[PDB]
């Protein structure tokens, strides 16, 4: 079996160990919740401010994950980070994900699956995705990494 | 001002910096989401298994946080841990929280606020809570810790 390795472990333990017939979502955008440091009193009359902004971020982050799935992607490889809330939701959608992927690797993966790097989650479609035969998690002795096969050659 | 210090920082940056007229919830139970390591194929026919169990844990964890608030508690001091999803929700309810609190400290706080250590989130009521004048986050030079005033003496 031929292909390349990404020195990145799946972000959630409940994530798939093997993803046959992958549809890679190459992103360059944060999948996190903005956690603003508290500062009430000086933060308007209404206290619920910080409380509802997280409620804001919460649903917006969940929606970004939903949008991903409603595009067929079953694998996410981001150059940016993935929040625990994110990892949770992605894992809930069965999408394999790795975060903070090396810039070099992002391009290597770009031109090898066809996938297009998305900097804006919304401005994405099923066309932006990358194809691969088998995206899976492999154990390189001590650590665990992600392996990619398909769309490279043959 | 008199009182004691707990060498524990609030778990969420969006959490209140000062909590006047506190109603402490002393717990000895996990506020986390069980994250089962994936194992499909060998995990029944239906794939949604891992996916719906997290959905399970998700709402159950959110409910445990809701139950806390519907008891007047505005401060949580647990001996166990607090998940990021948990921290998020607690922060959404405006409850100040610290996790993995030293056993010695848990008792010190017990007999000084009146609060009763709850090992079962459900089996709790407004009577189990502890009283304190001011529960706040103080910065001890390098680190940040939580300070407790009230119900001690005077």
């Amino acid at each position: 079996m031929n292909g390349i390795i990404v020195d990145k472990e799946k972000v959630h333990p409940g994530m798939p160990d093997v993803v046959k017939d992958a549809k890679i979502a190459l992103l360059d955008a944060p999948l996190e919740i903005k956690k603003p440091e508290f500062d009430t009193n000086l933060r308007i009359e209404d206290p619920s401010m910080i409380q509802k902004f997280l409620a804001q971020e919460e649903n917006m982050l969940r929606e970004m994950v939903d949008k991903i799935k409603s595009v067929g992607a079953n694998v996410v490889i981001t150059q940016k980070g993935i929040d625990d809330m994110a990892q949770h939701y992605l894992s809930r959608a069965g999408i394999y994900a790795v975060r903070r992927v090396k810039k070099s690797d992002m391009d290597k993966l770009a031109k090898a699956t066809g996938a297009s790097i998305v900097s804006t989650i919304d401005e994405i479609s099923s066309s932006d995705l990358g194809t691969a035969e088998r995206v899976e998690q492999v154990k390189v002795g001590e650590d665990y990494m992600t392996f990619v096969t398909g769309s490279k050659n043959h």
